[PDB]
């Protein structure tokens, strides 16, 4: 009830307006609440968006001559339970995330958790700002930390391939993942022809959840492009079209 923020926007369509009024909305709550940790902090930093709200309240709907407006607001109270609700869902989602049938983590499973930890900090940091409980990620970071942050797989070769390239391969790799020789954590075993062969299994299983990649263009050490192009590759498979 301690509390009611507005918004309004004007726009030459009636779902313009609605758009411009809860944009609005959220911009004008961003202030609030980051003049709420400022007066808090022992001595704009997070812009919330509409991932931040749920179904809010309609106050003002006219349209006259083509433009139309709209204002709408939303219960202070209710604003901060529907965070402590979107933060509740991101802390039980990230349980859904960790270690599992293995002790070791892959790629999308990982900037999976790094997102989370990092939506939900801000969350958070609002949450305290008001005294609305659910106290600790600290558990969940250690976690992040120790097995997701890269993390640690084991890189396996072919009884030839080749150093050189084999170095690039294995630094390309590195720029997203820790090479392992710790087991019960992911494997991606490796032939190299002129185009690397790539192969991913997890512990207990050979979940194989990996394909292969080639460039003829053999012009000695200059095809440095299999390491550029493979971290791309590796990149964009955490979930972009791969």
């Amino acid at each position: 009830q301690k509390g009611y923020l507005y918004g309004s926007g004007s726009a030459t369509s009636k779902e313009a307006s609605k758009q411009k009024a809860l944009a609005d909305l959220v911009a004008s709550i961003s202030v609030v609440v980051n003049s709420q940790i400022h007066i808090q902090k022992s001595r704009i930093n997070l812009k919330t968006d509409d991932l931040e709200l749920n179904n809010v309240e309609i106050v003002n709907q006219e349209v006259q001559k083509g433009i139309y407006y709209t204002r709408v607001r939303i219960n202070q109270n209710l604003f901060l339970q529907g965070l402590r609700d979107k933060y509740n869902a991101l802390y039980g989602q990230f349980s859904t995330l960790m270690p599992k049938v293995c002790k070791g983590v892959f790629l999308q499973q990982s900037k999976s958790m790094g997102d989370l930890l990092a939506k939900a900090m801000p969350i958070e940091r609002i949450l305290k700002a008001y005294s609305v409980p659910v106290g600790s990620l600290e558990n969940y970071e250690k976690i992040y930390y120790q097995n997701a942050f890269k993390p640690k797989v084991q890189i396996t070769f072919d009884n030839n391939s080749d150093a050189e390239i084999k170095a690039a391969l294995i630094s390309a790799y590195a720029r997203v993942l820790t090479p392992s020789d710790e087991e019960k954590l992911y494997q991606i075993k490796n032939e190299v022809f002129t185009d690397s062969a790539n192969g991913i299994t997890r512990i207990r299983v050979v979940v194989s959840a990996s394909d292969c990649q080639g460039t003829p263009v053999l012009n000695r050490s200059l095809e440095v492009d299999e390491k550029n192009k493979n971290f791309a590759i590796t990149r964009l498979q955490s979930l972009l079209y791969k």
